[PDB]
């Protein structure tokens, strides 16, 4: 599924993402936008280390989910990577929350540092009723 902007904002809000570990909804929106264009079936294979990024948040298989084909990988979210390719984003959100409970927080995603950190992300939730 490819979410429309405000649809996703409300979806994330209902799932408890607004202010989760100090991360605003606007930050999660900026993350989703730059990682997958709000597309839940987005995937990216990394030929260098044989890992794959899955879903709307592009969560990597080396540490967060199991796809059975990533060398020496772990599964911190205790989910099949397939769970991160669903139209319903509840499991992806549970996993994203798990990611940010770690030291780095929202900085875990390099794309957030590149396109969201120290940027004006207000535009991502304006008009969505969140």
């Amino acid at each position: 599924k490819v979410f429309e902007r405000c649809e996703l904002a409300r979806t994330l809000k209902r799932l408890g993402m607004d202010g989760y570990r100090g991360i605003s909804l606007a930050n999660w929106m900026c993350l989703s936008k730059w990682e997958s264009g709000y597309n839940t079936r987005a995937t990216n294979y990394n030929a260098g280390d044989r890992s794959t990024d899955y879903g709307i948040f592009q969560i990597n298989s080396r540490y967060w989910c199991n796809d059975g084909k990533t060398p020496g990988a772990v599964n911190a979210c205790h989910l099949s990577c397939s769970a991160l390719l669903q139209d319903n984003i509840a499991d992806a959100v549970a996993c994203a929350k798990r990611v940010v409970r770690d030291p780095q927080g929202i900085r875990a995603w390099v794309a957030w540092r590149n396109r969201c950190q120290n940027r004006d992300v207000r535009q991502y939730v304006q008009g969505c009723g969140v």
